[PDB]
């Protein structure tokens, strides 16, 4: 996250942490107890083995509660960037209480409107191209920016109606490099995406594109 603050204990309480070869990788979301939904970027293809996931914390190496990966399955029509979204079953149930919960999830159908303000959360980079990143979760709140200007930004084709937009014009508020696959909520705290791509990090003219779930949400319920 670049230009974020801190977050507070049970700010995000759905929120995980996925590291992978016990490094840092990506986030993700709790959606019940043996479910986390994330980016398909961040799992796609490679050795499920490798993953761990971490419920319950601030940080990604201690606290709350791991498991392991019991399976992967990426949205059918994953390509490219497109349905970036994945659903993860969990070796190990994880119970709600304290500071874990499950995520709300943005209605069926719903777009987040234009100019509203939403909150993604990570342990990403600080910087593009940074090569430490935080222990504790940051979090920072940017507005959605219309799929239009968005489509201005990156290409017609580049944007589609899975994938929704945020971020401020002059830049320097993002998600960024290790922060794929973890949320970004609405003002009422609702997920609505997934961290997915973008053009660099927290550039001018150049938004965040996120994977919306209330564009996905056939595929979540199905599998979740």
């Amino acid at each position: 996250i670049v230009g974020g603050t801190s977050a507070s204990a049970g700010d995000f309480p759905f929120i995980v942490s996925i590291s992978r070869n016990g490094g840092p990788w990506c986030g993700g979301s709790l959606l019940n107890a043996n479910t986390v939904l994330t980016a398909a970027h961040c799992v796609s293809g490679y050795a499920q083995s490798g993953f761990q996931i971490r419920a319950g914390s601030l940080s990604r190496t201690s606290g709350g509660i791991t498991s392991s990966l019991s399976s992967v399955r990426v949205h059918p029509s994953y390509s490219g960037n497109n349905n970036d979204l994945a659903i993860l079953k969990l070796s190990t149930s994880i119970p709600s209480g304290g500071n874990i919960g499950y995520a709300r999830l943005a209605a069926s159908g719903s777009d987040p409107v234009a100019g509203s303000s939403a909150t993604v959360a990570g342990w990403g980079a600080t910087s593009e191209g940074g090569s430490s990143t935080p222990v504790n979760l940051l979090k920072v709140t940017v507005p959605i920016v219309s799929r239009a200007t968005c489509r201005a930004q990156y290409g017609t084709s580049a944007i589609t109606n899975q994938m929704f937009c945020a971020g401020v014009s002059s830049g320097g508020k993002d998600s960024c490099q290790g922060d794929s696959g973890g949320p970004i909520v609405d003002s009422s705290n609702t997920l609505i995406g997934a961290v997915s791509w973008g053009n660099g990090c927290a550039r001018p003219n150049y938004s965040g594109v996120y994977a919306s779930v209330g564009a996905l949400r056939s595929f979540i319920d199905t599998y979740a």
